[PDB]
DNA sequence: ACTTGCTTAATTGAATTTTTTTTTTTAGGCTGACTCGACACC
DNA sequence: GGTGTCGAGTCAGCCTACCCCCCCCCATTCAATTAAGCAAGT
DNA sequence: CCCCCCCCCCCCCCAAAAAAAAAAACC
């Protein structure tokens, strides 16, 4: 008796809300396809595993932070390169004024279709982000350094002048405005941030990021990237040994980490990863310092084993297919 | 209230002068809103009393 | 809302006086922003109630009351910010204990010490030589057990500090 | 009977520095900028 | 025929009317220091 | 005895509401 009266009052209210605000304003969460999480590759297989859902989520905000020369720009360009290869449009907002277009081409970016902007102010940078988000025509936006998003008042002003929390306020306002626009357009926004030291602290770590506290809350993923060593061809340093910690994750379990090589002028070493994962999943046998695939000695030393996998495009397909099958915990589709 | 004050001033001003009686009105401040230029402080009971007052 | 409150006061002030009825309005605090003349703490509902009020009390929590670790109440301060029936700007300090209310015996200690009926050496409370406890809580706990001395100290404090007693 | 360490509570001090600017809800005038027709002159 | 220039018309943004009330502001936590009373040693 | 004719003028305001936000090593 009361059941029917409640179901009718509910049905009437739902009808009135959908009339006043629009069609999909309120609905049951189980029958809402908009809310399903879709992901894209990072151009690193170990990082796609660490993220738990096979890559970075569309319609969300991501933060990548780290020290100087850690690989923050190189990593965001490999994301763009991968996205372009699946026929997606990408934008680069270069607030640092430090992008080399020749190096971007060497990492596999289609330069001639990559939208670029070198804005004057933080406001202009973030108004271009909102304009491209509302359009529905851009799939990935990268904002290179939050640290270089200078408010207009600070550019007009003198060096030494105080602007209390003015960048932090700008970023707080930006997040509020963007979150909704990005979810509707299914657009991925990636923010790069720099590290700074906070003083008057003895608990926790003294490392901070720039641009205040809003971005920590709204980010669905946060990556801490670091250079942990060198890659040498005898004497010549030819690349960096890199580590990425997943510091925040809302689309899968956090605190996982990824290890890989960045080689100068190539990018992330995909086959270098595919060796290490093939080893861990018992598909490649490392008998001391001798890498072996089904008895056949593919080489000795990681570089020779990688060079062998490069020469055999069938054996690389085989191992990738198995590793993808096994380790990807939440496959999206 | 503005009308009642308007009518009272008309009636009282002449009766006070004849009898030589001092009449003191106390008023409270309110805040007039939708004013940018100047002082947003008003008093109560309309405009008549400003005109008929010999001292404010 | 400011208009409604302005209209309400006009109507109520006279009706309350005839009936001899006490009306108490509780108000919340809000922040005034921009170009501020004075303190940025405001109250809600416009400017009428400030004029019509015969008494205005500002109440504040100034600390915790702890039984070792367990927080068992609040230390409170009340400022008299407006008064038309006696002189203003006097203040009161008392304890609110959760589930009991205002700690009457705690006030009686503090008023006993002020009017020399109780002797306080460091943190040692003495009534006519006899030592009644160390610390305000043990002193209070004694006065709770000895209602003869409580009634005596109350009667003397009322005689001293309350100017005109009851009818 | 004289002196000292322990007890329990309450009191006071430091905690590196030092800093900003904005709205909706005006009304009516003044400045500068853009549009268009066309008339003088090479 | 085309470009500079005279002229009327229309539109977007700024600013100036304006005096200027305050009576002085919302407040905390850990730990070193002080001290009156009382049991233990002499 | 016999039979109507015609309008005139406004008056007064009332009330506030609300925060937002870090930035940086030094030997
Ligand atoms: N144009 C280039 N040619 C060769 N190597 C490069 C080039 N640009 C960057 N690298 C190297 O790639 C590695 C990572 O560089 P990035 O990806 O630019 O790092 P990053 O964190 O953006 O550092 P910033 O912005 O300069 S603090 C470093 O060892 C660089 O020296
Ligand atoms: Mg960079």
């Amino acid at each position: 008796a009361i059941d029917e009266n409640k179901q009718k009052a509910l049905a009437a209210a739902l009808g009135q809300i959908e009339k006043q605000f629009g069609k999909g304003s309120i609905m049951r969460l189980g029958e809402d396809r908009s809310m399903d999480v879709e992901t894209i590759s990072t151009g690193s297989l170990s990082l796609d595993i660490a993220l738990g859902a096979g890559g970075l989520p569309m319609g969300r905000i991501v933060e990548i932070y780290g020290p100087e020369s850690s690989g923050k720009t190189t990593l965001t360009l490999q994301v763009i390169a991968a996205a372009q290869r699946e026929g997606k449009t990408c934008a680069f907002i270069d607030a640092e004024h430090a992008l080399d277009p020749i190096y971007a081409r060497k990492l596999g970016v289609d330069i001639d279709n990559l939208l670029c902007s070198q804005p004057d102010t933080g406001e202009q940078a973030l108004e271009i982000c909102d304009a491209l988000a509302r359009s529905g025509a851009v799939d990935v936006i990268v904002v290179d350094s939050v640290a270089a998003l200078t408010p207009k008042a600070e550019i007009e002003g003198e060096i030494g002048d105080s602007h209390m929390g003015l960048a932090a306020r700008m970023m707080s306002q930006a997040m509020r405005k963007l979150a909704g626009n990005l979810k509707q357009s299914n657009t991925l926004l990636i923010f790069i941030n720099q590290i700074r030291m906070k003083i008057g602290v003895m608990f926790g770590n003294p490392e901070t990021t720039t641009g205040g506290n809003a971005l920590k809350f709204y980010a669905s993923v946060r990556l801490d990237i670091r250079r942990i060593g060198a890659v040498k061809e005898g004497e010549n340093v030819v690349g960096s040994e890199t580590r990425v910690k997943v510091v925040k994750n809302k689309i899968a379990a956090p605190f996982k980490q990824a290890e890989f090589q960045i080689l100068y002028g190539e990018g992330i070493n995909f086959y270098g990863e595919l060796v290490d994962l093939g080893v861990k999943e018992k598909l490649i046998e490392k008998a001391g310092a001798w890498y072996s695939y089904k008895g056949e000695k593919i080489g000795q030393g990681k570089a020779n084993a990688t060079a062998w996998l490069k020469d055999n495009p069938e054996t690389a397909k085989e191992i990738e297919k198995k590793v993808r099958e096994l380790l990807l915990s939440n496959p999206n589709s």
